[PDB]
């Protein structure tokens, strides 16, 4: 095996510096910004790759001018505003320090880059206290330190608590030393975080180029901001995607869709999306509504739409050979992935429809061809897709025959991990082309880094297939799977609520596990119940107790829509997931590295779902601050401690941070059932002299105008001083979208005692009964008054949403 060895010279080309080392080897450092360094180590010095990055869309992160290199007798030095770089000459070693000269990131000995006949590896010093997070949608504990992980998009049904690899490959990790690494290679990469030795960690590939990006941040938020500068801002879903969604393996019929739609509405269980699974289509993959299964598909979609339901349909990436018309068409056009042994279309087995052709979404002409096929259901009013089985399915590491696949852009060993990625990109591109100024809904199984530009995600076929009742630990692991997916830029994520696997032979016995799965599930952005085949898992199937609890779980998510939607926008702007590992908000608190049983939803809410069988309590770690029970709003706790709370079956432990302001809407059966509604702001005043706020984001929820910053925002501020609370409703920040109106705001200030008076500006407001404050809340927009509820300990202040600044002063 070959190392860089001694560096004899350097050359600068603008923001790029190339160091020449032993036997034609070279290494480039490229300053994308003061914080982000592109590093390319090359065994032969040529700096070419078979394919340019599929993930990186921007390398200019604002670096100005040339890289300045200072030569010393035994080292070279490069300074940026945030970094100090030391390059040892003999032998080549790269070391990166922060501006205070603390070491962040160092090559291990002489083995910083290792080449062995095309196998490429990077070895880095591993510090005793260095922890690691990320690598996308992967199982096990949040903290990756001590374990090894592989990138090979795999199809592992009913996967275990530690199964790896899974369906997606996002080679972006973060270190507790406050940098991220994105290893910009699509082959079967492997990451070993001290799993081989305590002295070093490594990342490697069997082929391709050693190209990786070092992304410094002063915290994890900055690292993620740097990552989306490189790989793109997340697209937002249509607003209605943040409701509740329902699926089943057999959701492939008009009669059943009509039956289920009616049942949801009759039982007043809110729901926005009815999915259809893969059997909806006449064959793989013609996008024709199966004739026996749908009498009037247009009518169905419209009738469901009139009831507030949107429909999302499945697609697989293959054409069945039995689908003779489409297969022959595809094969004759050269649109199928080839077999290098024959030069002909690769002959792929598939679990349904017989052997198939794998559609080559890396071939440019395939895009418009697929686009025209997939548009058919969209012309009937379907709102998007779930793209399943793009690993491709049935192509795990041991299925070595797949390596014979030859795609337009390369061989399968290179293209496997971007097969689904390039498919998903086509789906979204073609959607944009044929459906003007509309947000796509796409939710995918297989993916690569950068997916956030095109698609959302779900965690595939989870749960226990031998006995559905034994899936508790698998359900529990969906917490860190989802948080890790979030850190890998899947902010719009869900899992199969109930799991995918296991026949439900006894609905009474399954009720507890279902209820807990849904309680967790409603705090995932794309909350979707689904199950294999004919195993019905709608929220009323588990008896009345479970139904009532599940209705309430779902109702809580709907009430929180304006809160959640504000964080959906924040995902677009900053890359931060809605579901946040506590470490993202409390990076200095090392206890957060251990937390696999709880998470933040945005910044204000801490959710700690019960995921243990028979449990009626929950252990919860509270980070810095003070924390209030969001269910009752009365019980308060000090931060930086472990507590145990009562958590019976009907209860989700949720806490609100003291100081928070939470926008909410009334219960509705689907998003926008009421196109205009009063917005309540639940305000939990912070400590004396501490100003807090929430910026309530709104936009049209459907178009791409938000990508051009067409929206409005309303900032609500709270600040307590001596026997006084000031609540400010900020002047509406108008950027080309006017909110639904006219409407009222209700400021709901949580307080121990009824105050003396409440003022709006200089003017004293009228105290009235709760009933009077509530009267004509959706019809009269001229009343400004306040009320007290002693039972709830809440001051309500009614005020029209005029769009103007208003200062509400509460005299304690
Ligand atoms: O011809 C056999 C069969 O074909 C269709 O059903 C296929 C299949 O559909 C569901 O499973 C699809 C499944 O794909 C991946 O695993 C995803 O990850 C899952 O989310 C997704 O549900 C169903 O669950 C299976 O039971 C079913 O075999 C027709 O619909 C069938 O009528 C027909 O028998």
């Amino acid at each position: 095996e070959q190392y860089l060895g001694n560096c004899t010279a350097y050359s600068v080309k603008g923001n790029k510096v190339v160091f020449s080392c032993a036997n034609n080897s070279k290494i480039m450092l490229q300053l994308c910004s003061g914080e982000v360094v592109k590093i390319w180590a090359s065994a032969d010095g040529n700096f070419v790759r078979n394919n340019e990055s599929f993930a990186v869309i921007e390398e200019d992160l604002g670096w100005k001018g040339n890289v300045t290199v200072k030569e010393e007798p035994s080292t070279y030095e490069i300074f940026t505003e945030q970094l100090r770089i030391r390059v040892n000459k003999a032998p080549f070693q790269l070391q990166i320090f922060d501006k205070y000269q603390k070491l962040l990131f160092s090559d291990y000995a002489e083995k910083g880059f290792v080449n062995d006949n095309g196998k490429i590896r990077t070895n880095k010093v591993l510090r005793n206290d260095e922890q690691f997070f990320g690598l996308g949608e992967k199982s096990g504990n949040l903290n990756r330190r001590g374990s090894a992980y592989k990138m090979w998009n795999s199809d592992q049904p009913c996967y275990g608590v530690n199964e790896d690899p899974l369906y997606k490959s996002i080679p972006f990790f973060m270190s507790s030393y406050r940098y991220g690494i994105f290893f910009d290679n699509t082959y079967k990469t492997e990451f070993k975080f001290g799993s081989e030795s305590n002295d070093y960690y490594s990342f490697e590939a069997p082929a391709g180029q050693m190209v990786y990006y070092f992304m410094f941040g002063n915290d994890y938020k900055e690292i993620i901001q740097n990552y989306i500068a490189l790989t793109g801002k997340p697209i937002m879903p249509p607003k209605w995607a943040l409701g509740f969604s329902q699926c089943r393996g057999d959701y492939t019929r008009e009669d059943q869709a009509r039956e289920i739609a009616a049942e949801f509405r009759k039982r007043k269980i809110p729901c926005d999306i009815i999915y259809q699974d893969i059997g909806w289509t006449e064959g793989l993959q013609d996008f024709d509504w199966r004739k026996n299964n749908y009498n009037n598909p247009k009518g169905m979609v419209k009738d469901l739409s009139d009831m507030g339901f949107k429909m999302i349909v499945s697609q697989d990436p293959v054409i069945s050979q039995a689908n003779q018309q489409q297969w022959k068409e595809a094969d004759a056009l050269g649109h199928l992935v080839k077999d290098v042994r024959t030069g002909k279309s690769y002959d792929m087995p598939w679990p349904w429809g017989g052997n198939c052709g794998v559609v080559d979404f890396t071939k440019p002409e395939v895009a418009d061809w697929w686009g025209s096929y997939q548009q058919k259901p969209l012309n009937d009013g379907v709102r998007g897709f779930w793209t399943a089985m793009g690993e491709p399915a049935w192509s795990n590491e041991d299925a070595v025959d797949r390596l014979n696949m030859k795609h337009h852009l390369g061989m399968h060993n290179e293209i496997h991990n971007v097969y689904g990625f390039t498919w998903d990109k086509v789906v979204t591109e073609q959607f944009y082309k044929h459906n003007p100024n509309k947000r796509i809904f796409q939710m995918t199984r297989a993916a690569y880094a950068g997916l956030q530009r095109y698609t959302f995600g779900w965690s595939g076929d989870s749960g226990n297939g031998s006995n559905v009742l034994d899936g508790w630990k698998q359900m529990a692991n969906q917490i860190p799977v989802g948080l890790s997916a979030g850190m890998g830029l899947i902010p719009f994520w869900t899992c199969d609520i109930s799991g995918y696997c296991g026949d439900i032979k006894d609905y009474d016995a399954m009720a507890e596990l279902y209820v807990r799965w849904l309680q967790f599930g409603v705090f995932t952005p794309l909350s979707r119940a689904h199950h294999e085949g004919g195993n019905a898992v709608e929220p009323w199937k588990f008896g009345t107790e479970a139904e009532n609890i599940s209705r309430k779980s779902i109702e809580l998510k709907y009430k929180l829509f304006p809160y959640l939607y504000t964080y959906a926008r924040e995902a677009h702007d900053t890359g931060l997931p809605i579901m946040r590992a506590l470490l993202l908000e409390y990076p200095n608190d090392k206890e957060t590295f251990k937390l696999n049983g709880q998470f933040l939803v945005g910044k204000e809410l801490l959710v700690a779902p019960v995921v243990e069988q028979g449990a009626v309590t929950k252990d919860v770690y509270l980070p810095e601050g003070e924390w209030i029970d969001f269910n009752n709003c009365k019980t308060k706790y000090k931060g930086e401690q472990w507590i145990t709370v009562d958590a019976p079956l009907n209860t989700i432990p949720v806490f609100v941070k003291k100081g928070s302001i939470i926008p909410q809407m009334p219960v509705m059966q689907y998003i926008d059932e009421k196109k205009v509604y009063p917005v309540t702001f639940d305000i939990f005043p912070g400590n004396l002299n501490k100003e807090t706020s929430f910026t309530f984001y709104e936009d049209d929820g459907e178009s791409r105008d938000y990508e051009r910053d067409v929206f409005c925002k309303t900032k609500i501020t709270s600040k307590a001083s001596n026997e006084e609370i000031k609540i400010t409703v900020g002047e509406r920040e108008y950027k080309g979208y006017s909110p639904a109106g006219p409407r009222n705001f209700i400021l709901k200030i949580h307080a121990s005692n009824k105050p003396k008076d409440v003022f709006a500006g200089g003017e004293k407001l009228k105290n009235v009964k709760p009933h009077v404050l509530e009267k004509n809340i959706e019809a009269d927009f001229t009343k400004i008054n306040w009320s007290w509820n002693e039972a709830e300990n809440v001051i309500s202040v009614r005020i029209p949403d005029s769009g103007k600044n208003a200062v509400i002063t509460i005299k304690n």
